[PDB]
């Protein structure tokens, strides 16, 4: 095929053409992400059920929702939280794989059918079922500056005015409202009630009467008479528009003809549907739209047009309204995206030097600089091909087979030079000898990579899919780089090389130059006479092969696990949680106080503070805070103490001196999607119908138990909210009706009054929007306000509630959790330093073990997918030695000569376990691919060091201890200088410190250290291996 | 305006019409509740009443021939054509006397759109129109957007169905052929091996 | 028994609000009438499976589902796959004239 | 020459065919009944069929 | 799976017309096969359980 | 695959059943397929050897 | 047990084994449908099928 293409440059010039072109029309059509899909699919089902506890959500809602998720494809499993505030989520984990649209529509069907039996309040409220396995692309905050607006206004303002044109920007999926609409709140005095003999039953049948829409009919509707001639639609009673209106909603007539009307017994207002949560941006009150990135849409693009958006709603806004981002992690994916292409750019310049500083032939660096784009513009094409995009995993795998790369046209070129070079053939013959020598070669490596990259794309779970796109992206590039060696490259030597004379070894040049060639000739022969002493001597080279091996598995074992760096993206959180019946004031000082910190101590390093009073993590209460800190830009927080690491330290050991509040600084996940690298998710499941305190008892069991294993289990701790005082009402109902009271009227003026009653909807300025009724909070306050609250008989006579219910304190659960239908506890850890989360989540499951009987335990979250894939690698690799085994034995047509090129794989592996111990860094996922490259790296160089020795031996005369030295000889070069081009290419990912310098050097350090060992030990182990193994076998 | 603009050219455009219909009359009756409370006469009595009468009220379903079939209750036609049929129609009180809808209700007349019509989540008003004899479809959208140009700020246009897929092919035509010949050009070099013959 | 206008406020409106972020959509056309009807159309581009742009229209309703008055819940909202024009008109007469 | 046609060429989408049937569309004035509507089309249909 | 959402999406225009009792119970859509995959029985050994 | 799911499912059950409660399984075809299959590769390795 | 059975003068028992394919039925038999196609009712559709 090579030979085909040198009679025809100008068909090669056309196929490179076309990939050009094809690569061109993907970077323009490729989407652009920081991260692709990696969680499983997952469905969150969202209901609100205003004014209730816990249990009763758990009891009238979750278990009947979750008792009707059947016949649901590919489902993992299920879990569940009620909350004391009302709201029960449930969220469905799929298998990977599948459809997240055909799952939600699933999860959306079965739970119509259920439907009808959920308790009318939460049908009103509505079940909103969603695709929870994302995030938020963007936030974009609105504050007022001039204290004119409350929070309710911007966010009525914000829903009004801004969220649709938002929603229809180009690449905008989902946009959520950080607040809600106004709603007509009718704040409820219970002492003007009980003066005209008045209860919140009235209020909500007088809303219901007088705020409706009534169908009318229609004048001169068919059938109409014989000679009609006008035909006009009828309007009626139609809905309120105004507080006024309102206010005027009249409650009855008194005898003397005085009208109570709605205004006299309540304040009428325009208020939020909701006031748990209260949201401020720098103290000030703030709305915002959190904004989620659409499936296929670029990530950039997506944002300049928010951004461009936002400067054109600008000038209608208000006077004193401002747009802030409060979580913008855009910038950050635009200076990685920077910072690899600069890599490439680099590597591809680094190249270009070191081909000339080699060769010291300009069209010679050309060729590689030419086939160097035309193989990644290939490789985008065909990511584009597959549906893949342009995120960090594939970027960084990009950057990985750079190396390759510029290995396949290091390799080509130098080989046709050094033809023409020795044996002086003009460079079209000289092109044919070299790929005559170097096809098969190329061949077999191409395999043996794929045999390397590919099982790396079937992995199991999100791990799996991380593994993939560098996989696919690895073997595209391979995959073009080789076919380009065989169609492109050849043609260019052909075409562009200048013939060299036999014999100049280029002594005769002055200069630099010359000085290099005479050194370098000089360390060849050297190296040539240092190698064959060795093979003179190989049994010692073997012994400290086995040494070399030992300290292999030594660095191995003990090097620490990982998943992904974390990195400094711009933002981190800080969550406040404040003792179990804290009230929203209390929560509201902790966060001030922290905003405060983080705008005086460390004014240097944060932008602004997001505060949320009203949910953190694992809960949503009056008792809990979290805070989004926006850091300034990079360049404007040099060193490490200005980075998250040292400022999250900071500010927690600044935060621990906080009295009635625990509060945390941390930075967040690589992908927070998944909040994972945090050891082990462990589920505590009633399987017995034990009960809530059964089920406590033996998650307290667990816990004491596990704090007795400090060597193998740390922070093992619940992930949820203990048992907290509740204040019960008993009422006696045989009293209730003694006094002529109806029960459905002391239960409705109990939950209207201190839980709020959503009664319809009303028409501002063309929107619909909820009325509220709920008593003024002055009257709802302590358990003495009960008694301000009476209840109409039928007598007509009000009685206080203390006539036929008495009161008392108990305790019950804030947040109830389910997994998978039944009750269940969640419990974190994480494995002791230098134990493994395999044999942490077996000492778990032993201990769990020993609980009362009825108490099962399962894994979920990060833990379940360790047991999915936990034994995949192993078989995997196997597969992949026996197929590499088989193709060195095809390539070579030997049976054991393969054993020569596969001993080559320590010598790389344990550099990089050397880079990886010195300088701390993990076993992680950029480590593990780096491994893979350099190990490809040194199969390759071994596979043409062992190629050019057997064919000396096979074509020609040639002994083996003389082929074994003149093929060191002839692979010297290229060897050296393709793993300078690479190491210098990745020295900048070695010393970045700033943006995405955690990926850089997890990516950088390993690649260095193996291609550091591997060019230094190869060079004499690969002849010591090729010449033993020949010896054994012959 | 956009419409008597394009009135003005006969020779360019044929039947311009709006697809759409214009402001109807509509009667709105203002029910007093509180005249119906003091008269006795619950409000849902009175809007069950006028509903069912005027606009015709499905009660349930019935059987004929085997077949499920709808039951409606409605006021006879003569009952229900004028707008001061309204007074014919009473309502029962709490104590048994028939009050009319004159006592507790008044009326008036508004104007109003009886189809409202949005593109892209914005009001918008759809038109239709045919190319001259003689003049192509092309030619008429040309002038139906050199005319649209001349609204007044606020009020710009688009195409849709027929007309959108027409742009479309339009505007990617020049494209395809760009690509096309560069194709052929590039085939042609590989296949000769020369760049002199996909020249000539 | 709605005007036009309350019914575009209270259903066209909130509808298509959430019919925004669906994957190969050309434009959207909706009209509400003063019978209360409310017809919104989403035209996708060429080629798009219809199977999954109506389960993905679905899914976006079904956040605004319970935002409609119960009236329209009672009568259902339904999301299906739509042409716009007769594939043929199939007529019914009687020749003896002894039916209306 | 060729530009110059090409500039000058009328575009279109798709010819015009006959295929045995057309449409008639009815519009009365806003608050027109039944009956005028169904006077109109009476008048259409007699054109059509005399 | 496309067959079934489509029979669900016509089944919940019927479904507020249905009987109030009928909806308490619970309409199910399905798309099984119309032979039992398998039958796993339950027994009580000690005869305790009825 | 659903028969090896709902017997690794009733696994996880078993261990709190109350005292007595036993699984069976009356009717299951799955033992049929298995021998048949097994049947069949038996006899493709008897057809080798002979 | 067919032919036990057949003794048994409470009910019509009847033992079978299923076919190879449960849907597929017996390779001669026909599923038949007499419908009401005129609202008769579900006497004189009887009448027909008797
Ligand atoms: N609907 C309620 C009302 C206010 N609203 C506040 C939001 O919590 C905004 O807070 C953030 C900020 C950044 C990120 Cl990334 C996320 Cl997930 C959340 C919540």
């Amino acid at each position: 095929m090579p030979n085909f293409f040198i009679d025809r440059p100008i068909f090669a010039w056309v196929i490179a053409i076309i990939i050009m072109l094809a690569g061109g029309l993907a970077i323009l059509k490729l989407p652009v992400a920081q991260y692709p899909t990696i969680a499983p699919p997952a469905v969150t089902i969202s209901a609100s059920y205003p004014g209730a506890d816990a249990k009763t959500v758990q009891d009238t809602v979750t278990q009947v929702i979750e008792q009707n998720m059947n016949g649901i494809d590919n489902l993992m499993y299920m879990s569940s939280n009620s909350d004391s505030t009302g709201t029960v989520q449930i969220t469905l984990t799929f298998e990977s794989g599948t459809d997240a649209d055909i799952a939600q529509v699933q999860v959306q069907n079965k739970l119509q059918l259920a439907m009808p039996l959920l308790p009318q309040e939460v049908q009103q409220q509505g079940v909103s079922v969603e695709k929870s396995s994302s995030s938020f692309l963007m936030v974009v905050g609105v504050i007022n500056t001039d204290g004119t607006m409350t929070q309710e206004d911007i966010s009525d303002y914000v829903a009004a005015n801004m969220k649709d044109a938002i929603s229809r920007t180009s690449g905008v999926g989902d946009v959520q409202l950080f607040g809600s609409q106004y709603a007509m709140r009718i704040w409820m005095n219970p002492n003007e009630l009980n003066k005209f003999q008045l209860t919140p039953v009235d209020v909500i049948t007088a809303i219901k009467a007088q705020n409706a829409q009534v169908a009318a009919g229609q004048l001169g509707g068919t059938p109409p008479v014989k000679g009609q001639q006008l035909n006009a639609s009828i309007i009626a009673q139609t809905r309120l528009t105004s507080t006024e209106e309102f206010g005027k909603i009249l409650l009855k007539v008194n005898q003397d003809g005085s009208r109570v009307l709605l205004r006299d017994v309540a304040k009428i207002e325009l208020g939020g549907e909701n006031y748990d949560i209260i949201a401020e941006f720098n103290g000030q009150p703030a709305s915002g739209l959190g904004i989620k990135l659409a499936t296929g849409a670029n990530a950039l693009d997506t944002a300049a047009a928010i951004r461009a958006e936002l400067a054109k709603m600008e000038p209608f806004f208000p006077s004193g309204l401002k747009i802030v981002y409060p979580y913008d992690t855009t910038p950050f994916v635009k200076i990685s995206i920077h910072e690899v292409v600069k890599t490439l750019v680099e590597a591809i310049i680094l190249v270009f030097l070191v081909m000339y500083l080699f060769l010291q032939n300009f069209r010679a660096t050309l060729i590689p600089t030419i086939a160097v784009p035309v193989v990644l513009l290939g490789t985008f094409a065909v990511l584009a091909a597959f549906g893949f995009s342009i995120n960090t995993l594939t970027m960084f795998g990009m950057v990985l087979a750079i190396g390759l790369l510029v290995d396949d046209a290091i390799v080509v070129v130098e080989n046709v030079e050094r033809v023409m070079a020795e044996e002086g053939l003009p460079p079209k013959e000289a092109t044919r000898k070299s790929m005559g020598q170097i096809q098969g070669a190329l061949v077999g490596i191409a395999m043996v990579l794929s045999a390397v990259f590919v099982p790396m794309a079937f992995f199991g779970g999100s791990t799996g899919a991380i593994y993939r796109q560098f996989s696919i992206t690895i073997v595209s590039a391979m995959a073009l780089s080789v076919l380009v060696a065989l169609i492109l490259t050849p043609a260019l030597c052909a075409t562009m090389l200048k013939p060299i004379a036999k014999g100049d070894h280029g002594e005769g040049k002055k200069g630099f130059f010359g000085w290099f060639n005479r050194m370098f000739e000089k360390s060849t022969h050297h190296y040539t006479d240092s190698v064959g002493g060795i093979l003179r001597s190989t049994g010692r080279y073997l012994v400290l092969y086995l040494i070399i091996v030992v300290g292999m598995a030594y660095l191995f074992v003990r090097l620490p696990s990982s998943f992904l760096p974390d990195e400094d993206q711009g933002v981190f959180m800080t969550m406040v949680q404040l003792p179990a019946g804290a009230t929203q004031e209390r929560t509201q000082k902790v966060l001030n106080e922290v905003t405060h910190y983080y705008l005086t101590k460390e004014k240097n390093n944060v932008e602004s503070v997001f505060a949320v009073n009203g949910f953190g993590f694992a809960g949503r209460g009056q008792n809990t805070g979290i805070a989004f800190v926006s850091l300034k830009d990079w360049a404007d927080r040099p060193g490490e103490e200005n980075k998250v690491e040292a400022i999250t330290m900071r500010a927690t050991r600044a935060f621990s001196q906080i009295k009635d509040a625990m509060v945390f600084a941390f930075n967040l996940p690589a992908i927070v999607e998944l909040g994972t690298a945090t050891g082990f998710d462990f589920e505590l499941i009633d399987q017995a119908g034990l009960g809530h305190e059964k089920l406590t008892q033996a998650r307290n069991q667990l816990l004491a138990e596990a704090a007795k294993h400090p060597d193998m289990l740390t922070s093992v701790r619940p992930n949820g909210l203990e048992d907290t005082p509740q204040f019960k009402i008993d009422i006696d109902q045989e009293k209730a009706q003694a006094l002529g009271v109806s029960i459905n009227d002391i239960n409705t003026t109990l939950g209207a009054a201190w839980g709020g009653s959503y009664v319809n909807d009303f028409i501002d300025r063309g929107r619909v929007k909820k009325v509220y009724v709920m008593s003024e909070a002055k009257y709802r306050m302590l358990p003495d306000d009960i008694g301000d609250w009476y209840v109409r008989a039928a007598d007509g006579q009000m009685v206080p509630f203390s006539a036929f219910s008495s009161s008392r304190w108990e305790y019950g659960s804030p947040r109830l959790e389910r997994y998978n239908g039944l009750p269940s506890m969640e419990i974190l850890g994480q494995a002791a330093p230098g134990k493994s989360t395999g044999e942490a989540m077996e000492l778990m499951e032993q201990l769990a073990s020993k609980l009362p009987t009825g108490v099962g335990y399962d894994w979920t979250g990060m833990s379940y997918q360790e047991r999915l894939s936990g034994n995949q690698a192993p078989s995997l690799y196997a597969i992949s030695l026996i197929v590499v085994f088989l193709c060195l034995a095809a390539l070579y047509e030997s049976w054991s000569i393969p054993f020569s090129v596969m001993l080559v794989v320590p010598l790389g592996v344990i550099g990089a376990l050397l880079a990886a111990t010195f300088r701390g860094l993990t076993n992680d996922v950029y480590f593990q691919v780096g491994l893979l490259t350099t190990i490809g790296l040194s199969a390759k160089n071994a596979i043409l060091i062992v190629e050019f020795a057997k064919d000396l031996m096979d074509k020609e005369g040639k002994g083996l201890i003389e082929a074994t030295l003149d093929a060191v000889r002839m692979r010297l070069r290229p060897i050296l200088m393709t793993s300078l081009a690479f190491i210098l290419g990745v020295m900048p990912l070695v010393i970045s410190t700033g943006a995405g310098s955690g990926a850089q050097n997890a990516v950088g350090t390993g690649v260095m250290g193996g291609m550091v060992t591997a060019t230094v030990l190869a060079i004499f182990f690969v002849p010591v291996f090729f010449v033993v193994v020949r010896r054994r076998f012959s």
